[PDB]
Formats: C-alpha cells, sequence, structure tokens
C-alpha cells in the first residue's frame, strides 16, 4: 500500500534544538527512502532555524560536521498547533478534530504502514508537548486502540525518544494490535544527549547546545548508512542497543514478531549529558564562553541562578508533601516505590492527572523540569491519596 | 557576485483563490531548479489550498492542467494570518524585530545581493490585498522600497506584481534611481485575467471547479520553465509575456528600465475569465456540475444569490454616494476622472485610507469584491472631499 509517517518534536526553546533536528533528520531519511510529503505529517514548533541564539541562521544540523537537515522539510503543525489533541487526531486520520495547521492527517487504509517517531521529554507515564496538556500513557494507548479498531493499517512502528519512555507502553500496549514500539529507555531510566559541547564528538565552537539525543542519533545514523532491504527492525534495534547500552536500554513493546520485517516496509529504500540536565548544560556553556564583565555573562549567570532556584524549589516542595502526607519514619517514604516489572505506572490515570493538577495550582508548574516528579505523584496516587488529601498537603508545603 | 534572494507572496485566501498560491509554489520550483537556497527564499502563502475540503487532489497543488505537483518541497515561512502587510514589509526590509509569528526568515541581504519579489492576488487602484485587512497601498509599499534602498542592502531588485490595476502601485511613486525594476500584470486601469479555467480554452481536469492560474503569472512562470536564464534577459521575458497576454492586459515596466538588459539568471539562477469574476465562475461551476435536487446544488445556488446580493448592494451604494456628493450633471458625476500619465493615483494617501474607512463603517465591507471601487474613492479624495463630507454622504446612501 502506502507508507505513512508522523514525525513529532514534543518540545520548544533553543535548548531543545536536538528534538527538532531529529525530526528534520528523520524526514530526510524518509524522503531519500521514497516516501511522499503527502504521507509524512510533520509536527515541529518551528523556533530553531531562525532563533536569535542559532549561530547558523536558516540551518539545523544533527551531527557536528553534518549537513543542513532543515531545508525541504514539510511543516504541517508548527507553534501551538504542536499539541496532544492534534497529534492524536493526525494519527487517527480525523481532520474534523484538528485545530490549525495544514490539515494533513494519516488517512490510511488496511494495506498501509505507519511509522510514528516522537522525540522530546518524558517522565513516568507522560510525554511532553511544547505547552500543557501533556500526553499520558493511557490517552496515547487509547488512540492506538481506536486506530486498530478502525482497521486503517497493516502494521505500525512507534519509535519514542523520552526519559522513562518504557513507561508509556509497559503493562498498557497489547501484543495484538499489530503495533511494534521501540523506546529510548526502559520504565525508569533517563535518556542521554549526543553531540554535546562537554562530550565525545562536540558540535562546532559556535554551538552551545546538544545537536542530538543518543537513541535518535543512533537509529537516524543507522538508517542513513545501512540498506533498508539489507536491514530488519530487530537488526536496527541491536545496532542502537550496541551504541546506546552504557546510557539506556532501548526496549521493544507490542508485537515483537514485527521486528523480523525490513525497514523498507515502513521507511522505503535510499538507492555524556542527561536529557534532564541539557538545559543547564546550555546555560553553563553560554556562561563559560561569555567574556568576563560582559552583559552576556551577567545574563547567563542570572539564568543559571533562576533555573537552579526553580529546580531546588520544586524538589524540596515535592520532598515535603511526601513527608507531610505519611511521615519520615519506618515504611513512610514510599515516594521511592518501585512498580513491579510489567505492571502499568498507575491504575487510575484520571487521579494521577488530578494529583499533578493540584500540585501545580498550589506549588508551581511541573512544566518541563517538574515532569520528572510524575513517578513520585503516581506512587502517591497508588498509595490511595485523594485530590482532597493532596491539595491539603500541597497547600501547607508551599506556604509563602 | 553575492547571494540571490526571493520573496514570494500570495495575497489571498479561500479555495477560489487556488491560483495565487499555485503561482507562488510554481515560482518556488523555478528558483529551486535555478539554484536558489531555501534560506534565501521567503514564502508567504495562506496554506488553505493543499488540504481544503474542496481540493479534489489532497496534498497536491497544480498550476496548469496536466501540470505536475508544485506544493511538495515548498518552504512555509508565513502561513495563515502571518500573511500580512507588516510581515511582508518586514521580510523585505530584513527586520526580524518587526515580524510577528512565522519562521522569522527575512531578507537580511548585503550590497552585492539581488532580490526578486513576486506578489500575486487581488488589487485595485493604489492597493493590493492581504488575506485579511489591512491591505497594502502604493505609498506604504514604495516607502518600504525607499528605506531598503537607503540602507544599501542590495545591488538591484526585480518586483513582479500580479493584481488588477497593478501599474497604479508604481506609476508616479516608484523612482527610477533606486535600482528597482518592476513588472506589473496590467496598466494603471486594466484588469488581469485568469487562465486554465473550467469555462475556457485549456480547462483544468473535470474534478477542478476553480482557475489554476493567472495569465500574467502562468506566462512568465511557463516562460521561466522553458527558456534558459543565461539565454534570456528581463526585457526578452517582458516581450514574451506581452506577446502572450496583449489581448487581456498590458504588462508594464516601472523604475530603472536599464535593468531590463540584465539576464534572468542574475535574480533567478539557471474566451477568458476576469480576476474580479473568478469567484463567481467557481460558484457557477459548483452549481452547474451539482446533481439536481441535491444539497450541494441548493448550497451553490444560495451562495451565488448571496454573492450577487452583496455585489449589487456595494455597486449601487458607491454609485449613490457619487451622485449624492456632487449631482447627476455630466460635469458633477466626474468620478470617472482619468489621472494624467505619470502622476500618482492620489496625493493624500492617508485621506484615501480614511475615505475607504468611512465607506466601510457605514456600508458593507470593501474586501475582495469592494476593493474594485478604490479608484472611485481616490477620485472623490482628489476632488477635495473630506472624511466629514464622505461619512455624511455614505450615512444617507446606506439607510437602505
Amino acid at each position: 500500500g502506502t507508507r505513512w509517517a508522523v514525525l513529532i518534536a514534543g518540545s520548544k526553546g533553543y535548548a531543545n534544538y536536538r528534538h527538532q533536528a531529529g525530526v528534520c533528520h528523520a524526514y530526510q531519511i524518509l524522503k531519500r527512502g521514497g516516501l511522499k510529503d503527502e504521507n509524512i505529517v510533520v509536527f515541529m514548533y518551528d523556533d530553531i532555524a531562525y532563533n536569535e541564539s542559532n549561530p547558523r541562521p536558516g540551518v539545523i544540523i544533527n551531527s557536528p560536521h553534518g549537513s543542513d537537515v532543515y531545508a525541504g522539510v514539510p511543516k504541517d503543525y508548527t507553534g501551538e498547533e504542536v499539541n496532544a489533541k492534534n497529534f492524536l487526531a493526525a494519527i487517527l486520520g480525523n481532520k474534523s478534530a484538528i485545530t490549525g495547521g495544514s490539515g494533513k492527517v494519516v488517512d490510511s487504509g488496511p494495506n498501509d504502514h505507519i511509522f510514528i517517531y516522537y522525540t522530546d521529554h518524558g517522565a513516568a507515564g507522560v510525554i511532553g508537548m511544547p505547552s500543557k496538556p501533556y500526553l499520558y500513557a493511557d490517552e496515547l494507548n487509547d488512540a492506538l486502540k481506536k486506530k486498530h479498531a478502525s482497521g486503517t493499517y497493516k502494521s505500525l512502528v512507534f519509535y519514542l525518544e523520552a526519559c522513562e519512555s518504557g513507561s508509556m507502553f509497559e503493562g498498557i500496549l497489547p501484543e495484538d494490535l499489530n503495533i511494534y514500539a521501540l523506546t529510548s529507555t526502559n520504565t525508569t531510566e533517563s535518556s542521554w544527549c549526543y553531540y554535546c559541547p562537554a562530550q565525545e564528538n562536540p558540535p562546532p565552537p559556535e554551538y552551545n547546545v546538544c545537536l542530538g539525543d543518543l537513541f535518535s542519533v543512533a537509529w537516524l545514523e543507522d538508517s542513513d548508512v545501512q540498506n533498508s532491504w539489507y536491514e530488519t527492525l530487530n537488526q536496527q534495534y541491536h545496532h542502537v542497543d550496541k551504541r546506546i547500552s552504557h546510557a539506556s536500554h532501548a526496549t521493544q513493546y507490542g508485537n515483537l514478531k514485527l521486528g523480523e520485517e525490513g525497514l523498507f516496509v515502513y521507511m522505503g529504500s535510499n538507492p555524556v549529558v542527561n536529557q534532564r540536565d541539557a538545559d543547564l548544560l546550555h546555560l553553563w556553556e553560554k556562561f563559560r564562553k561569555a567574556p568576563e564583565g560582559s552583559a552576556r555573562k551577567e545574563e547567563a549567570q542570572t539564568q543559571i541562578f533562576k533555573a537552579m532556584s526553580h529546580r531546588v524549589h520544586i524538589d524540596s516542595s515535592i520532598k515535603l508533601i511526601g513527608k507531610l502526607l505519611f511521615g519520615i519514619e519506618k515504611c513512610t517514604e514510599i515516594l521511592n516505590a518501585v512498580r513491579p516489572a510489567g505492571q502499568p505506572l498507575v491504575d487510575d490515570w484520571a487521579c494521577l492527572r488530578s494529583l499533578v493538577g493540584t500540585f501545580e495550582t498550589h506549588c508551581g508548574s511541573l512544566s518541563e523540569y517538574g515532569m520528572r516528579h510524575t513517578r513520585t505523584i503516581a506512587n502517591i496516587c497508588n498509595a490511595g491519596i485523594s485530590e482532597e488529601q493532596m491539595a491539603e498537603a500541597a497547600s501547607q508545603a508551599c506556604a509563602s
């Protein structure tokens, strides 16, 4: 049939350069592979190529000596059109549910193949969007269940780059939907950046940012060289696992039988720094390179201070709510609860959402950094704490 | 030699205006083939065509019957309401601080650089449309080109303008000493014509109920597709389009005509329908093709009725204000005033704007259709009528 692709960078801001660089790079692979622009839905906040901080205006590179990946890339949903509702509607092929953008959706048939590539921030049971609302594991897996129920694809391959990305499918994604998922990490690990100033192969001196993410750069570089007929999904999985092992465990979910299929089926044929710290890396690089006594050094220093102030505040505030809700003693610091292997993060997702909501309305936003604490709040949710109980505990811990 | 830059802008929205965006995508394919880099080509297009509910070929835009797709690969710098006068003038001037939304790409050119500007849409005497108001008047535009010249950020500039009465945008305004060469689709007073229309010589495929091109646009675009850029000069291209379009309108040259001797490679690398009636042709085509007793035929019929009602209303209302303001005698109803050759449309442009403003706030909208009557209001402006006098006359004529 037809090979379709959905490519989505779930973040914004110059520091998140890598996520959009990865989406432009995935597009160049598919275009080279023979996929038509009408079948490739691109979601990218379009704020990198002409960012005030980009040293090469109009260009986006994914490796240090890499060529431009920005030119020729389709823009279906940019800016605030990059959102959960539009992402789920593009997957489902439902144009009536789209708001803004080109209106391109995955209006596929039963002989069609779908390749979904998502790159950004994530935490336990959640993946980011450039602005809230975020996309939780239940919300996403319900959209994939509805897609399967409509019989509008043969098989679907889902590659997800985010921290704790495993938590998006573990104990949720069934092996009977003809969906194969590949996450950058397992349920609890963090993903790492690659092509970073303070790292192995560094970007040109002009760059203060990571050009790639390790898992993304692994499969993208693997797809650039190794032949699509020559290679299977299982082979690619093993090539990325080999390159990424020290940092994370790329994990396979769903129908692993699909791993035996070739990459050409979905992609056509051609012929270290922690992701959660990468924002600070950038401010430190900005600071370090800046001349002494300059406004740029004074600005960078104050940015580091502001970022540190928010990180310290959020961490101390969650740490409080947990002691304030149960006690400090024996068997009372279950915020470090480890969910057993193969179980979903939470049972009542609507409750996890309400508990994250009450924290935010009392203690401040979990809007990028805070996202890391989604597991702590899930353990609070699983402990049986209600929205009433949570808001009460939060109210005291964030008393000004 | 320096860098070759381009600005491509479709000044309209709506499926009926298919042709303006088709022309912009076609101009981009010419420049890409010619060797121009995406980072030097600033594209303004509404982007409501490729996935319009009415487009019979979703994801494709064609600029001629039997023509291939011209939409894939096209950059999208400013789409939707980012397609506006302020952003268009800011992209020309290379001033990113004055841009609102979009990629942020501007013409940040140097003194050895060449600029090619192509605008296609609706126009009237001294005005060119934007997908929504405010419209761009001849003084506003020529002031932006004067400021661009004053900054010494180009060697020479070519401006191709497709709109009705397009010559009125430069006549008596565009100086011959700015190193600017302009080519308009028509005279100061003529109308431009569509081409590749359902009711015409070479018709679009039966699925299309809209004009695929504009005579002037299709002329120079098709001329640029075949004839070699080193082989051809601006004067030669002008003569090729004049030969092809003569019966419809007079392509007119403005500014420094000495630049006509330069080759196209310098800037670009190496029985008919009236534009003012094209909207109606579409409604009539929709109606004619629709099966009898169907909701589509009932809908198309009511659309024709609504459009006719507004046209009749606006024409009768301006016709009134003119008689109401001076009288019916042959010396008094002189709003058929012919501006002497080489003189600007008006002297007080701020007054022309205020007079168009007062008409609109008392009678209907002077948008796509109403735009026609700008010359009538300019003649009223030139006659010495004030905003007080205009609003008074308008107030009585639209009591009906």
